[PDB]
């Protein structure tokens, strides 16, 4: 099945999911010269206290933190954002080196990784439901670059032992998710998709300025994962990252 290697990867991607080639594909370039401040936009919402995460689990492709959606407990608005969106999951992308690894680019800048918080739309009842819809998502990425440890990402990163393999899970319970913001809030957004399959045009994005910072050693146990099963040739979980996309004049608008 779909993957990121030579025979499975991103450009093998349209095969089975047709929407690969779509009109509003994700990830892009963000052109900073090109982005448009937007006035009408009202601030971002980001509210994370009360956040219940439940496990961490490897599925041969990145990692995801689960948590429990069944309340309005970790919630989005405001921003491009109409009414509420749960937060369901994170996870992210990275590559085999420092220079590559984040799936948006900023005027063509790769970042050593991207994170992604994946939140659903409320009025839709349930995040299957919000993928069949074009205002069903909202993602909250976040560029990851090397320099000082960030604290609020250790628990995760010392939990990676206990889910090398695709398949393994492990109890990850209360972990805060507000340990992985920046200060900023400040951010790019466009509407977009899912960026693995099946690539759904669900998304509206919301790419913050500021990224996080995290230590080398930080990064390389990310890069001890395995994309393979237990018991299988050890193929190292890097560059899980699908490259830019055709904007086709959609308009990316920043908020500040
Ligand atoms: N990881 N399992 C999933 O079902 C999944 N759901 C997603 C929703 C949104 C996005 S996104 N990257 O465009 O923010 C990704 C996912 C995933 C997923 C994420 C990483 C690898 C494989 C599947
Ligand atoms: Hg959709
Ligand atoms: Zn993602």
């Amino acid at each position: 099945h779909w993957g990121y290697g030579k025979h499975n990867g991103p450009e093998h991607w349209h095969k089975d999911f047709p929407i690969a080639k779509g009109e509003r594909q994700s990830p892009v370039d963000i052109d900073t010269h090109t982005a448009k401040y937007d006035p009408s936009l009202k601030p971002l919402s980001v509210s994370y206290d009360q956040a219940t995460s439940l496990r961490i689990l490897n599925n041969g492709h990145a990692f995801n933190v689960e948590f429990d959606d069944s309340q309005d407990k970790a919630v989005l608005k405001g921003g491009p954002l109409d009414g509420t969106y749960r937060l369901i999951q994170f996870h992210f992308h990275w590559g085999s080196l420092d220079g590559q690894g984040s799936e948006h680019t900023v005027d063509k800048k790769k970042y050593a990784a991207e994170l992604h918080l994946v939140h659903w739309n409320t009025k839709y009842g349930d995040f299957g439901k919000a993928v069949q819809q074009p205002d069903g998502l909202a993602v909250l990425g976040i560029f990851l670059k090397v320099g000082s440890a960030k604290p609020g990402l250790q628990k995760v990163v010392d939990v990676l032992d206990s889910i090398k393999t695709k398949g393994k899970s492990a109890d990850f319970t209360n972990f805060d998710p507000r340990g992985l913001l920046p200060e900023s809030l400040d951010y790019w957004t466009y509407p977009g998709s899912l960026t693995t399959p099946p690539l759904l045009e669900c998304v509206t994005w919301i790419v913050l300025k500021e990224p996080i910072s995290v230590s080398s050693e930080q990064v390389l146990k990310f890069r001890k994962l395995n994309f393979n099963g237990e018991g299988e040739p050890e193929e190292l979980m890097v560059d899980n990252w699908r490259p830019a996309q055709p904007l086709k004049n959609r308009q990316i608008k920043a908020s500040f």
